[PDB]
């Protein structure tokens, strides 16, 4: 990367906001996903939206790639510069505006995290529900189409963006849903915003978001219940789904899972496949969906439920760190996760069979997951140096993937495509679907230099 590009790029955002030194190059090389550290030839800090586009238009038209990066908490190497390039961080673009509390919208630059979001809006009666356990960009989010233990009731990041804000890769601004715009629903021109959740830095640079936002429950009722199998509490998931019980939250942990966040959270759960469960209403209501819950895990041998502001917090707190308890069995390893999703019904055989895969092979598992979609991760730990393992790993979670595929699912519920699912995307869409795709990203990106090597 030439002495010459660099002073240019220092001419956009200024001496201090361009690095080149390794050390923090390597630092914006990787994320919290296995994938190899592949480190950017330069980070840029952009301070407002203007600057976005000059870098972006440099580097473009100068044949470099571009690497959007927001809090680097994803884990399919979306930030891995696997072609080098300049690595842009957009989080001090860090301001909350057109707050409309009567509209239920807020508008977010990159470096906003939902905790930073949630802040500014107590006291307002108002929240932002999507919440990935990381304290993650909300524009990093919107990229990658995250979900949360709160989508079941309150919706995905698809479901709660209604405006972007996108710098395409040669510079030009784009407002997926026009300037300023926010409503509840559009039937005009074809839908832009949607095409832009979940692209992963593939086809431009969000440079702030357009949230819906979600009255606070009246009232909160947290609890946990124990099971004795898989099966079980499975079982029960799918029947709370099909009675239609409005849960606000069904998350589901095995029993590995719920011996490790025990260790790292000072909970004490019985150490059993288990759900933590949150429901939202008003006295009445909650009276009777607990009863109707109740009914059903106990129809399948669940416990008594133990219930749960600060013990509710302590158990959430618990559940969004599971990936750091995973790792945290065995220290000094990283991990891979998978994220299939599948229809609701066919969610008992796949959990069980992935439990009895991973009985059956000497690789470690830890399964969580957003069962209340149909979605769940089995954290796979890693020696980093072991390379049989890391093969026998990949192995694994690609099989997953397919058994997910041949269930009529998806490869990925919300973590994404990066570099680790590219070619069960390819199965997961066809040809037909594959090139559909590959043009969308052709007409935004001629060149392809907008974060080269993922998704497709
Ligand atoms: C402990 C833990 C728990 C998690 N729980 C969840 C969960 O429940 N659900 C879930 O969906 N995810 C979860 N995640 C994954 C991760 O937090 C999400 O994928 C999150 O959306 C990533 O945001 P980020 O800004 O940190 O992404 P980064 O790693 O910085 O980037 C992710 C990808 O998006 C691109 N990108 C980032 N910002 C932008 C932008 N402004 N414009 C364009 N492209 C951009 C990058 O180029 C890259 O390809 C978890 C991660 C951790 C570590
Ligand atoms: C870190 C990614 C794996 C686990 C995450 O999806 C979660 O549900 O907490």
């Amino acid at each position: 990367l030439s002495q010459d590009f660099v002073e240019a790029l220092k001419a956009v955002v200024g001496s201090p906001h361009v690095s080149t030194a390794s050390a923090v190059r390597e630092q914006h090389g990787h994320d919290e996903s296995m994938h190899r550290c592949q480190p950017p030839d330069a980070v840029v800090w952009p301070q407002n939206v203007d600057q976005v586009s000059r870098v972006a238009s440099l580097c473009y038209n100068q044949g470099v790639p571009i690497i959007p990066f927001g809090t680097g908490t994803g884990v399919e190497g979306g930030v891995c510069a696997v072609q080098g390039g300049v690595c842009i961080n957009l989080t001090h673009m860090d301001q909350i505006t057109e707050l409309n509390t009567e509209d239920f919208s807020v508008v977010v630059e990159p470096g906003v995290t939902r905790k930073a979001l949630n802040t500014h809006l107590r006291d307002s009666g108002l929240w932002f529900p999507v919440d990935p356990g990381a304290d993650a960009s909300l524009c990093g989010m919107a990229a990658t189409g995250a979900s949360g233990t709160n989508a079941v009731r309150y919706g995905t990041m698809r479901d709660n963006v209604i405006n972007l804000e996108v710098v395409l890769p040669d510079g030009r601004l784009l407002h997926t849903a026009g300037r300023g715009r926010h409503y509840r629903k559009s039937a005009a021109g074809y839908n832009l915003t949607g095409l832009f959740v979940g692209s992963e830095g593939t086809l431009g640079i969000i440079t702030s978001t357009t949230l819906r936002l979600h009255p606070a429950p009246e009232a909160t009722v947290a609890a946990t219940c124990a099971f004795p199998s898989v099966q079980a509490a499975v079982d029960s998931t799918v029947q709370i789904l099909q009675a239609a019980v409005p849960v606000a939250r069904i998350e589901f942990l095995d029993d590995v899972m719920m011996d490790a966040c025990n260790r790292h959270s000072k909970l004490n759960c019985p150490v059993a496949p288990t759900l933590f469960l949150e429901f939202h209403g008003s006295q009445q209501t909650l009276a009777e969906q607990l009863q109707r819950t109740e009914a059903i895990t106990q129809d399948n041998g669940g416990s008594h439920f133990s219930w749960a502001a600060e013990k509710r917090n302590e158990l959430w707190a618990a559940r969004h760190n599971a990936w750091y308890a995973a790792l945290a069995l065995s220290p000094g390893s990283k991990a891979y996760s998978t994220d299939v999703c599948v229809p609701i019904s066919r969610l008992p055989e796949i959990l069980v069979e992935t439990k009895e895969e991973i009985k059956a092979s000497k690789l470690t598992g830890a399964i969580v997951g957003h069962v209340g979609d149909g979605n769940f991760a089995c954290i796979l730990l890693v020696d980093p140096d072991d390379a049989e393992e890391q093969r026998r790993v990949k192995a694994f979670a690609e099989n997953l993937g397919r058994r997910a595929l041949a269930l009529g699912g998806t490869c990925t519920g919300e973590h994404g495509i990066g570099l680790g699912k590219r070619q069960l995307l390819q199965e997961e869409v066809g040809p037909v679907g594959v090139e559909t795709m590959r043009q969308l990203k052709n007409t935004l990106d001629p060149r392809g230099l907008m974060n080269p090597g993922k998704v497709l």
